[PDB]
This record gives C-alpha cells, sequence and structure tokens, in this order.
C-alpha cells in the first residue's frame, strides 16, 4: 500500500484539469483499495493505495456510469478521472459527495420503528431495481462465478500454506473445501448486477428526514448470486442482525429465504480462509496471521 500528502493529490487532478482550482482539501475515508478525499466540500476524489486497489476503481468508475439513473437512489456520480499508467488502471477519480452519515447498527436501532421500517424498504427497493439491471452490455469480465472462485481458493489456500500446515491440518482444509464443493445451493443461482460489499458503512443516511439518502463503494460490484447482498448485512453486532435483514428479504419477495441462511452460515465459516488469501493478494499481513492461526 503507497500513500499521498495532499500537495501531490493538487498537482495530479491539475494535470489533467488545469481549469479546476482547489481550496480544501481533507481526509473523507479510505476502503480497502482507495484514500478518498473530500475536495472543496462538494467533491470526493479517490486515489489508489495500490495497483489491485486502482483496478477496482477502474471497475468502480465503469459499472457507475452504465448504472447512473437506473436506481431508487444516489449513487456516487463520477465528475473526474485519472488515466492509466504501467502501475495503475486508474490513478484517481473523482465523484460528486454524497451528504449523510453511514447508517450503523447504533444509529438504525435508535430510529423510531417506521424509519427503521422505511429503511428495510427502501433498502430492498434498491436491491430489487439493482439485481433487475439488464446485464447483456456489461463485460463477460465481471461475471464472477461462485463455483470457480471456490475451486481456485482451494488451490491457492494449499499452495500459500503447504508449508505452514501440517499434513493432517491441510487434509482438513480439503475436507472443508470439497464439503463446500458438494453441495449445490451455494452454486445454482442466477447471475445479475451485484453491490458485493453491501453493510452498513456503505449505506449512507439523512438524520434529519430519517432516511436513506445513499449507497457509495461500488469498487466490488460484479454480476453474481443477488443473495450475497443480504449476507453482508446479517452479521449481528457489526451489521444488522437477522431481524432487520428479514425486512429486506420481505420487501424483496424473497421466496427462499432458508437458501440464505444457509448462505451466511457457510460464509460465516469462509472467513478465516478469506483472510488468509485477502491477506496476500492485499498484502494485508494482520489478516494473513489471525486467519492462520484461527485454521490451527
Ligand atoms: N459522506 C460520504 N463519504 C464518502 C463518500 N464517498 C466516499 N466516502 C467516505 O470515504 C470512504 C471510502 O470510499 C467511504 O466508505 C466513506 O466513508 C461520499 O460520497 N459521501
Amino acid at each position: 500500500m503507497r500513500t499521498y500528502t495532499f500537495d501531490q493529490v493538487e498537482k495530479a487532478i491539475e494535470q489533467l484539469y488545469p481549469d479546476f482550482t482547489i481550496n480544501t482539501i481533507e481526509i473523507s475515508g479510505e476502503g480497502n483499495d482507495c484514500i478518498a478525499y473530500e475536495i472543496n466540500r462538494d467533491f470526493i476524489f479517490k486515489f489508489p493505495k495500490h495497483s489491485r486497489g486502482s483496478t477496482n476503481l477502474f471497475n468502480e468508475v465503469n459499472i457507475l456510469k452504465r448504472i447512473h439513473n437506473k436506481l431508487p437512489l444516489p449513487i456516487p456520480e463520477v465528475v473526474f478521472t485519472g488515466m492509466p499508467s504501467e502501475t495503475y488502471q486508474m490513478s484517481f477519480a473523482g465523484f460528486t459527495k454524497i451528504k449523510g452519515v453511514p447508517l450503523t447498527p447504533l444509529l438504525l436501532n435508535n430510529l423510531p420503528k417506521q424509519s427503521q421500517n422505511q429503511a428495510a424498504k427502501d433498502l430492498a427497493r434498491f436491491l430489487s431495481e439493482l439485481h433487475s439491471i439488464n446485464i447483456s452490455g456489461f463485460k463477460s469480465n465481471l461475471v464472477l462465478d461462485f463455483r470457480e472462485k471456490i475451486n481456485e481458493d482451494n488451490k491457492k489456500i494449499k499452495k500459500l500454506l503447504s508449508r505452514e500446515l501440517k499434513g493432517p491440518q491441510m487434509k482438513k482444509v480439503d475436507d472443508f473445501y470439497r464439503d463446500i464443493l458438494e453441495n449445490e445451493i451455494y452454486f445454482k443461482y442466477y447471475p445479475c448486477l451485484i453491490h458485493n460489499d453491501f453493510s452498513s458503512d456503505h449505506i449512507l443516511f439523512d438524520t434529519e428526514k430519517n432516511t436513506i439518502c445513499g449507497i457509495i463503494d461500488f469498487g466490488d460490484a460484479a454480476i453474481s448470486d443477488p443473495d450475497n447482498d443480504f449476507i453482508s448485512l446479517m452479521e449481528d453486532d457489526e451489521e444488522y442482525g437477522m431481524e432487520f435483514v428479514s425486512k429486506i428479504l420481505n420487501h424483496y419477495k424473497h421466496k427462499d429465504i432458508p437458501t440464505v441462511l444457509e448462505k451466511y452460515r457457510m460464509k460465516e465459516k469462509y472467513w478465516s480462509f478469506e483472510k488468509i488469501i485477502y491477506g496476500k493478494e492485499y498484502g494485508y499481513m494482520d489478516w494473513y496471521e489471525e486467519g492462520l492461526n484461527e485454521i490451527r
């Protein structure tokens, strides 16, 4: 992961947008991929921490441009773009800022009940429209096939951990993968466009109207299992919990809720493995150490 001063951020934009004068810079936020900077208190600029992050930034810019007026909520609108180099697919992107604060579980549970329920209904309508966006014109590259991903994760873990685990420990790893791959329910779904990081940090809230006023952070968006967009909201202290998501599910007219629960239960066991892989692919080593300790 690399880093920026405000000076570098300024000169970068100046190169490509010399007519855009900058008055104020502050850090808005940071994900796994980019630092986000708030320019003119009315524009969010994302600069990539590494080549992987930049590839995700490029994804996000491209998908946003295809869905920009298809959804019932505000999403980030692309106003400025950087350029490709040998290191980054896209050096930066600037977006219109969405005013609001994250809909944290704490905030959500302090709302009046009718507001909490409007939030579930508004999140369901958003998912329902997102999952219906026609995907013909999307890059076949964005398809994430879960069965494929799981087979590739199995090889990656073997090859990462082969000198770190004892043979009986790796055999149990292989058994875990095998059991997952024999269960069809994880792999039979109809691909559609999914947000794929759909959780409280990315759901913006207007505390004067007590209503959701935006969805942000489309860097992980893919064509994949729509159920991903529910399971990411379900974890208890950290996210919303099953009662709230079951309201979303009902508005969405989900027909197979026990399948969503079973996917969530498996994603919960799967976390240690993702920590190891995401660890290395993002070079965050504290995650790697953690998943490995867990696996033992
Ligand atoms: N309030 C607000 N924060 C944003 C916006 N875009 C990015 N961020 C913050 O910067 C982080 C990384 O994108 C986000 O998770 C938010 O915390 C935005 O449009 N409005």
